[PDB]
């Protein structure tokens, strides 16, 4: 699975020109990989964006290049552009998808995750469905029922409430 | 759910030049949750609002960027334009409104609570025909019918005279 | 229900320059609620009536600022504005129509209530109708029919008229 | 028909630079129906209004790019401008000449309706013509023989007045 | 530990038009430690509180920065302000707190200091439980039982006793 | 070791456009070492950020390019920039963290030491437990256990500290 070139190019086209200038200043230090060049100077300074898309197709593989643009995004401060460029790339798949078993099978603060996502993200009716559920592995079956109507964002805020309530059961699915 | 670009635009715009630059300097030297930037001071301190608004929603999404910007308010002391930015971030959704089934099954002084909101918010026919009920769950079933028409500032002072009559039960819903 | 703006601004208008001070003065040093920011003497000691109201309504909300309004004034002393201002927060509902329905089935001395009201409120013809009821319950209702013409004020002696007549009753329905 | 490229450009030449800024901002997290793209924020945020009208019209046909322009402008509260750009996509047809008929043949309060209109938008002898005629449905088309002099303006306050008089007659003819 | 900039802006914020002006004036000649610039008078003579906290925090450190701002304060007279500064930038954490294990250890007339916080700090039963120690090691540590409950202003005032009582014990303590 | 261009550029990000105007200057005039030319007036004094840092780095190498901006900002009055930057380059070593072996062997007023840095770093548990060392070299290495979780403000302060107590060790380990 490629076309990965779009999503470089949408995430290059929704920042200014003070942010490219800031982001092809940034390419010129970036650690890399072994086995990969470096852009020269030379033409680097004066490109755009369509230009500066297809130099790093060229110069980085799709995948790579996709990986270091969204690293030098985060870098740069830049979290929405680099959110929706790694959504772009790893489709709809989030970190809560491929942990769904585990992350229902082993959490125990539902509660905290349900008074982090009220009003933000579920509604009334959705929060005492997922309430009135008898054990945590029913609550959680329920409450992932809604995630395929969700975006990133949500997704990302789930995970947040998840690593501020137990952060040794994300640090083990890390590893 | 998103739209908070919105809200934080109303909330900034509705503050004076001088308030905003105090808003500005503030945000310098606010603790930040692990993974996010700060803006440099360069830029910082000579935007308006509106680049002000657009560089806050870049940098922390919108969830985020919605907590800091109320959190930031609320310790410069304007407490109206927090409230109005959790209702506009919240939907209509309070605190009441979660835990409305644990609050009509736990609570006990409700006279306490009508006194508070006597005049104020409830009229005298609202008032006389909460009386009317014989028990607590039932005055408590007749009082939450008239919340819909009610807005962020009535729910405010409902939750405040709560705390002052059984603040227990206010911290156990709580945690 | 709000438009306690007007209510304020009206309250802090009809008083002279010399108690604005003591006014600005003591509300530096007030109790305050729990969660609530207080204003600097940098700004506080130089606004007018105008900058001042716009203010109490920034920091306290509508309703918590006309309470911590209406107390400073009965701090300072002045009754009149206090009771002004209490009676438009509170719109035209007193204590007397609360407990409407308790002081009608409860009172004992209505003679003393017709002394301290005669003249000063009622006139002759009221006075004889009131007294030309058998009993103490229609004595109540009769009287009662003539509060919708009355003001804060003669609602203010009333009530103080019971508390000097009955006060084991008053600080029963208080609480 | 077409011609909405003049319409969309007087309507945002009309308007100064700060509000534009503000339009710019609002148009990157407004609703949109499914199958329109989003504009990006590296080019929007620069273009100025000759410019951002041929964006407008390109991205969005004609049609739909009015409409969502007049969403925007009165999102903003700019009613004037949202007016105008209805009168002029709409040509010179108004609710009232849609519904002529119906409401000749359905209102029953023409007095309310003139008394709003008098010295607003009719003269006296005007006024005179009106309540010489002996019916309901003899006025309502003496008063709309004076139609055509008039502008949007007008037409809205006569719709505001009908809607204020028989909401229950509005509300079914727009349904 | 830093946040120093919240201090130094609240203590700026909180004092007067014509003081500002006076501290402004003497921050161009108080005296300044070995590798530290002086700020130009072109810019000092026209900033506010918000611009000569930032300029503060940048010129000289943060601990420099509060530091030299509480001597600045105190060579005008304002104690309070100085004395609130010193509180904010120090933490909870006073001269009392630093020598605890030494004060409960080596002072003998405690009698003068329950004297000298008698009704202005110390209630009349816990001044009784305080009497009742046998010793002055116990006296003392029954004494800063209640210290935490305190604020800076009444450990100042134990301080001023201490020095008046015992000043060899003190000047022992510092040096 | 390199990566300077980014401390570099976060050091210029930093500073208002007034301050970068002052900062160009002051680079046509600094003391330059032997075989180092000086960059044009022609583009000097139109650059921004970016264009500044490319320069700099293009005809001063990383390092000596990060000494002379930091030499510049201080000569500037900057001394936080420069502190930042001079942290950055130099990793997370301090002249503490070189000469520690030295400073734990030849120091000999600990307390004057503990005094400073009382409150504004180390907390009152951390204080009794230096304090509980019963010689001076066991109280150095206690000390130094804290040291990993501070930043470079915290070891400046020690620095000045160490060196208003005692300069002869500092200017015996400096030289």
């Amino acid at each position: 699975m490629g076309r990965a070139r779009d999503a470089i190019l949408d995430a290059l086209e929704n920042l200014t020109a003070e942010e490219l200038k800031k982001f092809k200043l940034k390419l010129l230090s970036v650690p890399l990989r072994e086995g990969y060049g470096r852009i020269p100077r030379g033409a680097l300074l004066s490109m755009d964006a369509l230009d500066l898309t297809d130099k790093l197709v060229s110069f980085y593989l799709e995948t790579y290049g996709a990986e270091l643009t969204a690293n030098v995004l985060r870098d740069m401060g830049l979290q929405e552009m680099a959110g929706q460029l790694q959504a772009a790339t790893h489709q709809g798949l989030h970190f809560i998808d491929q942990h769904r078993a585990a992350l229902i099978a082993r959490v125990t603060n539902v509660e905290w995750l349900l008074d982090a996502l009220y009003g933000k993200v579920l509604t009334d009716e959705q929060y005492q469905a997922v309430r009135a559920e008898p054990t945590n592995p029913s609550k959680m079956r329920k409450l992932f029922s809604f995630t395929p109507a969700w975006n990133w964002t949500c997704k990302d805020l789930l995970l947040q409430a998840l690593r501020e309530s137990q952060s040794y059961l994300v640090e083990d699915l890390e590893r």
